[PDB]
């Protein structure tokens, strides 16, 4: 449901073949919140509940609203913790293809995560989405250090937080058919460009 650590939890010597890591919005529960879930359950239909390891960070991330107003959009501890995740993949399953995604601030969460990784790990990233992203605007719409091509953003006219502000008006929660739909499929797809099928 809203809590995945499918990572965390799973078997070194039967790792599965794609690890998606996710952050939720700010005060969202469990470790996928609102729209995590429904990416899950479309990532699981197209490689199989075997075939992916779904991961949501939790830990230090505590989706603090206020944490916001950061530099970075987010706190210095949940970056430690996103950037934990994505080491602990790299380690576990080595040849597993990584995909990653984030919602608000953990949409900004996400993007500075990635943008600090060691390039080799960043690497293995085949695809980011990101939902109301925070510094859509600041970053011109891409992540730093990570390619356009693999980078999708679902921004909504409206919603203020893609266009430089933090006030949270309706649009910013509307991702829903997003997550439902163009957000799996875009994954599923950079998926499948390098890993075939």
């Amino acid at each position: 449901r809203t809590t995945r650590d499918d990572l965390i939890n799973g078997n070194s010597a039967s790792c599965a073949d794609v690890i998606f890591i996710y952050a939720r919005g700010s005060t969202e529960t469990g470790n996928l919140g609102t729209l995590g879930p429904s990416i899950a359950s479309n990532l699981e239909s197209a490689f199989g509940k075997d075939g992916v390891w779904i991961q949501g960070v939790g830990g230090a991330y505590r989706a603090t609203l206020g944490d916001n107003a950061l530099p970075r959009g987010t706190s210095s501890a949940a970056i430690r913790e996103m950037l934990g995740l994505f080491q602990q993949a790299n380690t576990k399953c080595p040849d597993a293809t990584l995909i990653a995604g984030g919602y608000s601030q953990g949409a900004a969460l996400a993007a500075a995560s990635i943008e600090d990784l060691d390039s080799a790990i960043r690497d293995k990233i085949a695809g980011c989405v990101l939902f109301g992203y925070t510094k859509n605007l600041q970053n011109r719409g891409r992540i730093p250090n990570y390619p356009a091509d693999r980078t999708k953003v679902f921004c909504n006219t409206g919603d203020l937080v893609c266009t430089g502000s933090l006030i949270v008006a309706a649009p910013h929660l509307a991702y829903g058919p997003d997550a439902r739909g163009p957000a799996p499929e875009f994954l599923i797809e950079k998926v499948r460009a390098v890993r075939g099928s």
